[PDB]
């Protein structure tokens, strides 16, 4: 199975003029950056739709992962499960990309661009969905396995989606911040792997990425504490090879510079009173 190269993309996907858009549509950046960290009543619970409604595209589109299908079909459907829900697809028009989620096989470690690419028996696929509805985004992703997937690499999806939720299950008002990346990079490393340091969780409410920063790896040296109302993702991207990547032509699309695979879950999460919740559980 050879390193993968580009292929045609599909048309813009219509939106319905009703759905709202982000203010970023159009513009080459976006209005963020220093919003609040902590999120009021009204916004969490916008949050609970709009994260329920990107685990469901999440989850449509993840069940059409097959050999045979196209990245661009599984953009298809996650693109009309969010228009059928009456939410925006936070992507599409975001920074220019053009597209309504990111599905990203193998080597990418992120960011792969929907288009003719077809999957083929053994892959890994990731679908990175977010959704935008009254006001505020959800932003979920999980990487998938077509046919008969190689057991090197059914263990980097398993132990990833693993790291992932062991760090979700660190979050409570009052713990730093740091920990998230220490219980990743400790699993992480525990079977070898390395963490992507580039890319990091994010502060998501009203804005896709708030200025809030989480990192997957150790870096002891931030001193943010998590406090009740607060919401982020978390979205590890690990490494079977070297960190290094390269950016294609397309300005998004990132992969490994040595072609092993990757891989990467995300949720967005609120810190209660007492612990977390899961916005973009099923
Ligand atoms: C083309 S922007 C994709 C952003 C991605 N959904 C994230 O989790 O930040
Ligand atoms: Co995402
Ligand atoms: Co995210
Ligand atoms: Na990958």
């Amino acid at each position: 199975r050879t390193a993968l190269s580009p292929g045609v993309l599909s048309p813009t996907r219509p939106v319905p003029n009703w759905i709202a858009r982000p203010e970023y549509v159009g513009k080459p950046a976006a209005q963020e950056g220093s919003e609040p960290w902590v999120q009021t009543p009204e916004v969490i619970e916008k949050m609970r739709v709009a994260g329920r409604i990107a685990a469901g595209a999440l989850a449509e589109a993840g069940k059409a992962v097959a050999p045979g299908v196209t990245t661009d079909e599984l953009d298809r459907i996650a693109h009309e499960y969010l228009v059928d829900n009456g939410a925006y697809p936070s992507t599409l028009g975001y920074k220019g990309f053009p597209k309504s989620c990111t599905t990203s096989l193998n080597e990418v470690i992120c960011h792969g661009i929907p288009d003719s690419t077809v999957i083929t028996d053994g892959d890994i696929v990731n679908i990175d969905v977010t959704a935008y509805i009254g006001g505020v985004h959800g932003d979920t992703n999980a990487t998938f396995p077509a046919g008969d997937v190689a057991d090197e690499h059914r263990l980097l999806v398993d132990r990833t989606r693993e790291a992932t939720m062991r760090a979700i299950n660190t979050v409570k008002p009052g713990r730093a911040l740091s920990v998230i990346g220490r219980v990743i990079e400790s699993y992480a490393n525990r079977f070898g792997y390395n963490v992507v340091r580039d890319f990091t969780g994010h502060g998501i409410g009203t804005t896709f990425h708030n200025g809030l920063v989480v990192l997957h790896y150790d870096q002891p040296a931030v001193e943010t504490i998590m406090q009740p109302g607060m919401t982020f993702t978390i979205e590890p991207m690990i490494n079977l090879g070297a960190l290094d990547y390269e950016i294609w032509d397309d300005g998004w699309t990132v992969v490994t510079k040595d072609r092993k695979w990757t891989a990467q879950f995300e949720h967005t999460l609120l810190v209660t009173d007492t612990g977390v919740e899961i916005l973009t559980a099923l």
